Order: C-alpha cells, then structure tokens, then sequence
C-alpha cells in the first residue's frame, strides 16, 4: 500500500504545516502536523478542556463506531518550545492520503497548554519518531509510520515541504517525479529516538564550503534551522545590521535586508537554502526588525534541520530495518 497526502503551510510564514488525517468511522478529517521530532499522535478532542479550545476541529471518539478507549493508557508529553499537552487513549483508524491502519493509538487531549490553544489551525501533532519516543503509559503505542510500515510498498514516507507553498507527504514510496538530480543517502543514528543525521558542512551564500560534522535531527515539527552558534554567527555576519537579541530570542535582522543562502552538506552532495527561506519577518507587526530562521541551538542541546532545512530539499525517511535519511534537491 501507499499514501499520499498535501501538506499546507499554516500561514503566511510556514511557521508549520498541516496534513488532513480521517480518524475514526465515519471518518472525523483533523488537520495535524506531522512531526518528525516526536512519536506520539494527539488530538484536540470532546474530551479537551473547554477553555482550552479556541477553533480547533476536535476528535469525538464518541461518534466513532471503531474507537476503543486503551484501558488505562495516559500521556502526556513536553516539546522543545515549552508547549505541552497531556490526556488519555483510544485507538481507532487512521486514515493519511488514503493510506489505512486499524488499531492506531489516538492520544485524546484532557490538556493542552497555551501555545496549543491559541493555533487554531493545528488539531493535533502526528509523531513520526521512532516509538521509542511514544509517550503512553504503562504501554508504549506505536507511530502510524511504525503500524503502516509492513503493509507499504516500501518502508519509506517522505517530506516534501513546500516554501510558501503546498508541499506533500508519501508512505510508502519515492516520487521520482518530485526532485531533480539524485538522491543521497546518510546514516541515521535511533540513540536518542530521532532521525538523527550527521551533515558534512556549510557554506554561507557564495562562500567556500567548510567541512565540519554537524550532527542534528531532522525534524518536521521545528520552524527554523537550530545550529551550533559558530555556523550561525558565520551566517549573520554576512547580513549587515544583523544581530542576536537577547530581548527578542535570536538573531534578528533589518527586514531591508537580502538574506544570503545558507548550503549543508549530505555526504558529497549540497542542498541549498535560499535567502529568502530564512527570513521569518518583522518580530512584531510593523516592525523593521525581522526575525531570522537560523539560530543558535546552544542550550537546546541538539542541532535542528527543520522546516527551513527540510523545505528546501525532497527528503526521504528510510525506515528499513536499517533507517537511513535521502536528501535530493528539487
């Protein structure tokens, strides 16, 4: 089997993206966001305290004649940017771009913390870690990618997030159509439960390429691209009037500035980040101060590639008994 599902920027910036997924029976159509940083599928649901739904499309698992409350099982779980969310479990199906899993853990929301609140386009978070992640207890539940996994064409699902534009997830498969050139292949470590990578360097705009190991994750559910603050400051310092801002949270920039691209290395091969992917616009509305999307990963503990990486590059989750991440230009 495969599946194959639009991804949409949730607004004018890609702060994150949203996939349409059918749980239940009838179907229930959630927009969640696939994150390739955790492992736990959650929803806003009937079961959410009430003030802590502001326009969110909720899961009743009421209405579903395939949902089975998983006796005993809770969760709960804190990400990286502080928001957390917690609550019980049932399982039912799950439905993405066509692609079916009976049984899958749904993780109904009793509690979600503000900065889930006040999204009102985000329904809930769709894990595609590995399930060592998983939250649930006293019993660790599996990813969709995990469930799906034997029944697909291959052991695959890929991201192709788009840059102000739709982009699309598959499972299953490799869109040949969907990239130019080649892909390229790079070890994954599952230590930590990520799909954690080692880049070969960077360059900033038309500089020389610095061959420097930058090990990282790539990671769905996180906006911008969290470095090691020597490769960042390299990059700021080629935009005149840049600068990290203590107030503000990281580099920022005048928004009358051209951003130069930033390329990371996958192996031999290179993918390059246009300048404009990094800008994350003014830091509040009507400001000329404008918020940078490469930042320093000091004191979070790990380099991030997300969407700002991701999305200037076809990539390909090889979930083989043996994982391995594709990087291909497109």
């Amino acid at each position: 089997s495969t599946g194959s599902a639009t991804t949409t920027p949730i607004d004018s910036l890609d702060d994150a993206y949203i996939t349409p997924v059918q749980i239940g029976t009838p179907a229930q159509t959630l927009n969640l966001d696939f994150d390739t940083g955790s492992s736990d599928l959650w929803v806003f649901s009937s079961e959410t305290t009430a003030s802590e739904v502001d326009g969110q499309t909720i899961y009743t698992p009421s209405k579903s004649t395939t949902a089975k409350l998983l006796s005993g099982a809770t969760w709960s779980i804190s990400y990286g940017d502080g928001s957390s969310s917690s609550g019980d479990v049932y399982t039912d199906t799950v439905s993405v771009g066509g692609l079916t899993v009976t049984g899958q853990a749904v993780e109904s929301a009793k509690k979600v913390s503000s900065s889930f609140t006040e999204d009102s386009t985000i329904d809930g978070l769709l894990g595609l870690a590995f399930s060592t992640l998983n939250t649930v207890s006293p019993t660790q539940q599996k990813t969709f990618f995990d469930n799906a996994k034997a029944s697909l064409d291959s052991p695959v699902f890929t991201a192709d997030l788009g840059y102000h534009a739709p982009g699309t997830y598959n499972f299953g498969f490799i869109d040949t159509t969907a990239y130019t050139g080649s892909i390229t292949y790079t070890a994954v470590s599952t230590k930590q439960g990520f799909w954690e990578w080692t880049s070969t360097g960077y360059a900033v705009g038309s500089g020389t390429f610095k061959s420097t190991s930058i090990d990282g994750i790539a990671d769905t559910g996180t906006t911008l691209l969290y470095l090691p603050a020597t490769v960042v400051s390299a990059y700021w310092a080629q935009v005149s009037g840049a600068k990290s801002s203590s107030s503000v949270g990281g580099y920022v920039f005048p928004c009358s500035a051209t951003l130069p691209s930033f390329t990371f290395g996958v192996g031999s091969a290179r993918i390059v980040i246009p300048g404009d992917y990094i800008d994350f616009g003014p830091i509040s509305t009507g400001s000329s101060s404008c918020f940078g999307g490469i930042q320093s990963s000091a004191g979070i503990g790990i380099n991030i590639f997300g969407d700002v990486a991701l999305k200037a590059a076809f990539v390909v989750f090889n979930g083989a008994t043996t994982p391995t991440l594709g990087f291909a230009s497109k």
